[PDB]
């Protein structure tokens, strides 16, 4: 029977949804490997939604090759793995070891343009739902209206994305950006699905929500951003669009 895996040679490359593990052979040969036999267990998470009880799993390495592409991992998450080394005859000790997928950004809810359920000359309200973690949980929330500039083509020169540089109103027109942040809220608002009115004039966290002009047309989009380790991540989705 082989000996096991050192345990400081283990080290894994990390992403939103899979570990690149890598390690090297055990340190004396007693005979050829035949295969490694990995158990991975979900250990922690930063997302707070998850039940982690079903997210372990094992691995067959068949082969003595030393390293696996761990997939289908959940974000946010601190795998440890346990790996056995296997001589024809049985496997060695187990070494063990763990990583931790990096977060990934929320998960908007669904919207479709409905109709908002009112609008005026200067506002547009809209029903706004709360987003899901996945990974990290929600941090807070951002409102972006955007203005539309004239086009001659439906076709873009790059990938659509979204808004991480933030912007007050009375900064767009100096800095010439397309758009601006009407609010944000701290996560424990929007708990629950409730109504947001775009222009309602108040302030939320620093950010003025200017009433909109009737000759300018504009869409909306809710963003949403989630936060650990020193990455952050956001997402957003199209909620309404004003013209007139
Ligand atoms: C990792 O595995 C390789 C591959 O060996 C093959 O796969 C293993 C999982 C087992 O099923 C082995 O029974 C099987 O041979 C080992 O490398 C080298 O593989 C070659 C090709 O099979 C072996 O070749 C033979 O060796 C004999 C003795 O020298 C010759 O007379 C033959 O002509 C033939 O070429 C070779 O033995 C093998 N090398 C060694 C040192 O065993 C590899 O060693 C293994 N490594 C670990 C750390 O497990």
């Amino acid at each position: 029977l082989p000996g096991a895996v050192p345990t400081e040679s283990i080290q894994g490359s990390t992403f939103e949804e899979k570990i690149f593990l890598q390690w090297r052979e055990p340190t004396q040969t007693y005979g050829v490997i035949t295969l490694y036999e990995i158990t991975y267990k979900a250990v922690s998470s930063f997302d707070p939604e998850i039940d982690l009880s079903n997210q372990s799993g094992r691995v067959s390495k068949l082969g003595n090759e030393t390293h696996f592409l761990f997939f289908g991992l959940y974000p946010g998450t601190t795998y440890s793995f346990t790996i056995r080394a296997s001589t024809a005859k049985g496997f060695g000790p187990p070494a063990t070891n763990q990583f931790t997928t990096k977060i990934s950004a929320p998960s908007m809810p669904a919207y479709e343009l409905e109709t908002p359920l009112n609008q005026t000359d200067n506002t547009v309200t809209v029903m706004l739902k709360p987003a899901h973690s996945r990974g990290a949980p929600v941090s807070v929330y951002q409102i972006v209206v955007e203005e539309e500039r004239p086009r001659r083509t439906k076709k873009t020169t790059e990938i659509l994305k979204c808004y991480p540089v933030p912007i007050h109103f009375q900064n767009a027109s100096l800095l010439n950006s397309q758009y601006y942040f009407a609010a944000e809220f701290p996560a424990d608002s929007l708990q629950a699905a409730q109504p947001f009115t775009i222009g309602d004039n108040k302030t939320y966290n620093g950010y003025w929500n200017t009433p909109l002009l009737p000759y300018k047309s504009y869409r909306i989009y809710f963003q949403a951003a989630s936060r650990a380790n020193g990455e952050t991540k956001i997402d957003c989705v199209q909620v309404a669009t004003k013209g007139g």
